[PDB]
């Protein structure tokens, strides 16, 4: 119809579906991850005239919109790093209502839906998605990320030194999609970066809401997505060396 | 016998047939990996017993020695994170002349031996391991981690060799890190504070892959490719992390 539900399904097919053509893809092509990344792109766009006829898409090169990116981890793709996926977000008003992101390599698909929860799809069938249930910040295991480009990293580095010893340890994995799926599994206490495109944030971030976690979003975003009972600890730590602005 | 083409066959047998049992238990008990490392660990120690008699065992808790980790990425294994690897290293005179590294959720095998070159073994058989030959350190893809208090300067460390780098890699092996090296999935690793059954093996690997490797109570770990170790060296000391 256009119900959360509805577009949730669209969303988690759309994502599997170009899941296994980067994967043939890229087996095939091994500029390079460009070809791939166009490609994909083609396909999404294809199958959403077909699927979803009227509806807008913006894409990472250009009612409901489909927000997308087929390949998100980028320089992971080239490394041969298990960790790209592709995001599939069906926004409305600005607002993410659905989406699924597709972890490429682990041949899995996250998604969520407005009130009605988020799953991880695999093998062994579909499971319900959860954040951990931490307290203390020391305790957490935060991942990070370098947003935008090569512009203002030191900064963000700099900023990350005063935060690694409040927390447990640090994960930098060069995919915002994966971390925001990894806050809703439990794979991750916290994610925090500075500079993250809408079409690599928009279906992770509701994908982790739906699991629990808090998430806020302030030409990139600023993401915090963190396990509720440690959400302002860590927030407050950030303000603090100024981060989350 | 005691060459390094037998050292390292042991190696890998013991590497995959630990990983298998790692992957099995998990799943049964999912402290909790206290109980798993220890299991583990006697598993080792058992089938070095009688493939090995007489040779000493360094573990990550107590002629050729087999210096090992059952579970290199304690936090990995904890949260499900598909980043923990089984090490074996076999030393001689504090040199490690063969080496294991079993991923432990690729179900995948990295080895070498000295003079015998750095494999990868996965379902598509055997494949040879060759570094990347980047030059410039603006195009390297750096792998990081801490080893162990004093956190803080590690991070600012970094910061300061960020912008000098492509990107950089957090993924909390130290294992796996000198093995993506090997493979050509990092250019460049380094770490402060690494205990040597976490890197002897994997340090081996990487340098039989053709990567420059230097090892200064843990170690100080710099593994790179070639044409960017120098490089990487000197922004390394100009800020004080090589020592």
């Amino acid at each position: 119809d256009n119900e959360p539900a509805r577009l949730r399904s669209v969303a988690e097919n759309l994502a599997a579906e170009a899941a296994a053509f980067v994967r043939g893809r890229r087996a095939e092509v091994f500029d390079p991850v460009t070809v791939v990344d166009t490609d994909t792109e083609r396909l999404l766009r294809d199958r959403l005239a077909q699927l979803r006829p009227g509806d807008p898409i913006l894409g990472e090169e250009g009612r409901v919109t489909w927000v997308l990116d087929p390949i998100d981890g980028t320089v992971n793709f080239v490394y041969g790093i298990p960790a790209y996926a592709v995001s599939i977000g069906a926004q409305v008003g600005g607002i993410t209502v659905a989406g699924a992101v597709a972890d490429v390599a682990a041949r899995t698909v996250y998604s969520a839906a407005t009130g009605l929860g988020a799953h991880l799809t695999d093998e062994r069938g579909r499971h319900v998605l959860r954040c951990t249930g931490v307290d203390e910040l020391s305790m957490a295991l935060l991942g990070t990320g370098f947003g935008y480009s090569v512009r203002c990293r030191e900064k963000q580095a700099e900023l990350l030194a005063h935060v690694v010893p409040l927390v447990r340890d640090v994960r930098r994995i060069g995919s915002a999609a994966l971390d925001l799926c990894m806050v809703a599994a439990g794979r991750l206490d916290a994610y925090y970066e500075h500079g993250v495109q809408v079409w690599d944030c928009a279906a992770g971030a509701l994908i982790a809401a739906e699991a629990g976690a808090r998430v806020l979003l302030s030409a990139g975003l600023v993401v915090v997505a963190a396990a509720p009972g440690i959400a302002d600890e860590l927030l407050a730590a950030l303000q603090r060396f100024n981060g989350l602005e």
